[PDB]
C-alpha cells in the first residue's frame, strides 16, 4: 500500500522502535487507522433462531465470509455457525476464525469441521481464565461423544507446559468415512494482556504447523470470541508464511484484510504490539530445531569452521542467544551478582515478615519444566548471610527437592557457602535441619534432611543432590553420569510423593543450573517427540531467567549429553 508499506526484514527492529517511541504512540496511530473501509452485513448472524448461538451478541459473522453448513431442512437457521473464513497471505480461505462454541452450539462446531473438511483445531484459550468461563468443553473426557450428527473419539492426550494436544476421530450419521483431527489447545496465554515474551507461542504455533496436513480445509481456529487470540495466531502464521517468500512483513495489510473478514480480528492495541514482537524474534531465530536420527549429523556440522566463518557452527548459535523489585538499595547483600538477578513475572515471592520491608526478595526464578509449569526454581548458591532466606524459600514454595551443581569450592574459590548442617542440628531462623543420612554415590552426593518449622512444629524431608564430578574447569567429556544424576532427581521427585518445585542451583544459579533444566527437558522431549531443539529450549529458559548456560562450553555439552542418550 501507499500509506502503509512492506516492511522489508533487516529494516524491522528500527520499525517496532519506531512504534514504539514515546509510550507507543505511531503504534496507537498505526492502529487506530486501520479500517477496510467497506459495509458489510449480519444478516444470518441476527435471524432470532441464531440470536442465542453467538456467545457474544456483538461479535458476529459477515454474510460474505461465514462459513455456511450444510442446511438441516426443516429447522430454519440450521446453517448458520458463528465464523468467518479468514486468509493468510496469498492464501484464500486458509483459516476458519470462530467462537468457542456453546453448550447449543457443540454439534454446529464438529459439523463445521466435517463439512469444510478441516484437519486441525487452534484453541487459544484455558476452559476457565480467571474462574471465568471463556469456553465450554466440546470434546468428550475420554472415549466417543455425539454432538448432533457427529461421533468425536478422543484417541490420545500429550499435555505439555504450555499447551495440550488432543488427536479426535470423527465418524458422522451412517457415514463409512473417518476423519482424523488434532486439536492444539494454548494455556499459557496470561489472564490479562499478552504473553511477556513470544517465544513458547511461537513453539506453539510451530508444533501445530508441522503436525497440519496440507492437503487438508481451513485451521479451524478460535478463542472465546474468536477475533482477539485467534487473530494474533492467524496474522502471526500468515507473516511467517509471508517472509518466507517474500523476506517483507505486512501486519498493517493483513490486519486490515483480516476485519474485511471477520470483526475486531486482532482486538486490543496490546495484541497488536504483541504480534510485531514474535515476528521480530522469529526472523533473527530460524530453523534450530532437528530430529533424533539426525542429531550427530547435525552436531558434525555446529563443530565445523565453515569456509569463510571465523568460527564453529556451535559457537556462532551460542552467540544468538543474546527486575526493580529486586534491585533495592537494601538488596546489596542478598545478590552474588548484581548483573544475575531473578525477572519479576517469575520471580519467588517470600511471604512477608511482619516488620521487615525488603526482605520478601530472594534471587530465585520460576522456571517451567517440560510438562508442567513452575517444575523448577533457579537460584543461586547461598552466601553465609542469604542461607537463612534459601531454607525459607523452600518451605514456603513445598520444594523438597534441592539440586547443587558445584563444589563448595573450585580453583581455589570459594563457589557456595556451606549451608547445612553435617554434625548437629542447625537453627535456620524459625527452621531446624537435621541432617539425617548422607550417600556418597559415583557422581553426586545425597543429602537427606529433617527441616522442623520452629513456629507451628511440622517437619519436612527434604533431599538434596550435589553434583560432585563437574570438572573444575570445562565441561565432562562423557555425559553418562550426568544423564544418570538428571535420572535420579527425578526418579526420587514422583516416587516419594512431592508435588513441589525442584530447587537447582549452582553458584550464580545459570550455568549449569541452565544446564540441568535444559537437558532435563531435551531429554524428555527427545523420548516422547523424537526431536531435539537446544536453541529454543535455551531461549525460553532465558524468557524465566537471565543468562541461564552461561558459556559455549555449557551450551555444547547439552548436545554432548543429548547425542550420548540417544546411543544408550
Amino acid at each position: 500500500m501507499l500509506s502503509h508499506p512492506p516492511i522489508p526484514i533487516t529494516d524491522m527492529a528500527e520499525h517496532m522502535e519506531r512504534l514504539k517511541a514515546n509510550d507507543s504512540l505511531k503504534l496507537s496511530q498505526e492502529y487506530e487507522s486501520i479500517d477496510p473501509g467497506q459495509q458489510f452485513t449480519w444478516e444470518h448472524s441476527n435471524l432470532e433462531a441464531n440470536k442465542p448461538k453467538n456467545r457474544y451478541a456483538n461479535v458476529i459473522a459477515y454474510d460474505h465470509s461465514r462459513v455456511i453448513l450444510q442446511p438441516l431442512e426443516g429447522i430454519m437457521g440450521s446453517d448458520y455457525i458463528n465464523a468467518n473464513y479468514v486468509d493468510g497471505y496469498r492464501r484464500q480461505n486458509a483459516y476458519i476464525a470462530t467462537q468457542g462454541p456453546l453448550p447449543e452450539t457443540f454439534g454446529d462446531f464438529w459439523r463445521m469441521v466435517w463439512e469444510q473438511r478441516s484437519a486441525t483445531v487452534v484453541m487459544m484459550t484455558r476452559l476457565e481464565e480467571k474462574s471465568r468461563i471463556k469456553c465450554d468443553q466440546y470434546w468428550p473426557n475420554r472415549g466417543t461423544e455425539t454432538y448432533g450428527f457427529i461421533q468425536v473419539t478422543l484417541l490420545d492426550t500429550m499435555e505439555l507446559a504450555t499447551f495440550c494436544v488432543r488427536t479426535f476421530s470423527l465418524h458422522k450419521n451412517g457415514s463409512s468415512e473417518k476423519r482424523e483431527v488434532r486439536h492444539f489447545q494454548f494455556t499459557a496465554w496470561p489472564d490479562h494482556g499478552v504473553p511477556e515474551y513470544p517465544t513458547p507461542f511461537l513453539a506453539f504455533l510451530r508444533r501445530v504447523k508441522t503436525c497440519n496436513p496440507p492437503d487438508a480445509g481451513p485451521i479451524v481456529v478460535h478463542c472465546s470470541a474468536g477475533v482477539g487470540r485467534t487473530g494474533c495466531f492467524i496474522v502471526i502464521d500468515a507473516m511467517l508464511e509471508r517472509i518466507k517468500t517474500e523476506k517483507t512483513v505486512d501486519v498493517y495489510g493483513h490486519v486490515t484484510l483480516m476485519r474485511s473478514q471477520r470483526n475486531y480480528m486482532v482486538q486490543t492495541e496490546d495484541q497488536y504490539g504483541f504480534i510485531h514482537e514474535a515476528l521480530l524474534e522469529a526472523v533473527g531465530c530460524g530453523n534450530t530445531e532437528v530430529p533424533a536420527r539426525s542429531l550427530y549429523t547435525y552436531i558434525q556440522k555446529l563443530a565445523q569452521v565453515e569456509p569463510g566463518e571465523h568460527v564453529t557452527g556451535m559457537e556462532l548459535e551460542f552467540k544468538r542467544l543474546a527486575f526493580i523489585t529486586a534491585s533495592l538499595p537494601c538488596n546489596k547483600f542478598k545478590n552474588r551478582l548484581v548483573n544475575i538477578l531473578p525477572y519479576e513475572s517469575s520471580r519467588v515471592c517470600l511471604q512477608p515478615i511482619r516488620g521487615v520491608e525488603g526482605s520478601d526478595y530472594i534471587n530465585a526464578s520460576f522456571i517451567d519444566g517440560y510438562r508442567q509449569q513452575k517444575a523448577y526454581i533457579a537460584t543461586q548458591g547461598p552466601l553465609a548471610e542469604t542461607t537463612e532466606d534459601f531454607w525459607r524459600a523452600l518451605w514456603e514454595n513445598n520444594s523438597t527437592i534441592v539440586v547443587m551443581l558445584t563444589k563448595l569450592r573450585e580453583m581455589g574459590r570459594e563457589k557456595c557457602h556451606q549451608y547445612w548442617p553435617a554434625e548437629r542440628s542447625a537453627r535456620y531462623q524459625y527452621f531446624v535441619v537435621d541432617p539425617m543420612a548422607e550417600y556418597n554415590m559415583p557422581q553426586y552426593i545425597l543429602r537427606e534432611f529433617k527441616v522442623t518449622d520452629a513456629r507451628d512444629g511440622q517437619s519436612r524431608t527434604v533431599r538434596q543432590f550435589q553434583f560432585t564430578d563437574w570438572p573444575e574447569q570445562g565441561a565432562p567429556k562423557s555425559g553418562e553420569g550426568f544423564i544418570d544424576f538428571i535420572g535420579q532427581v527425578h526418579k526420587t521427585k514422583e516416587q516419594f510423593g512431592q508435588d513441589g518445585p525442584i530447587s537447582v542451583h549452582c553458584s550464580a544459579g545459570v550455568g549449569r543450573t541452565g544446564v540441568f533444566i535444559t537437558l532435563s527437558i531435551v531429554l524428555e522431549r527427545m523420548r516422547y517427540e523424537g526431536v531435539v531443539d537446544i536453541f529454543q529450549t535455551v531461549k525460553v529458559l532465558r524468557t524465566q531467567r537471565p543468562a541461564m548456560v552461561q558459556t559455549e562450553d555449557e551450551y555444547q555439552f547439552c548436545f554432548q549429553a543429548a547425542l550420548e542418550y540417544l546411543g544408550s
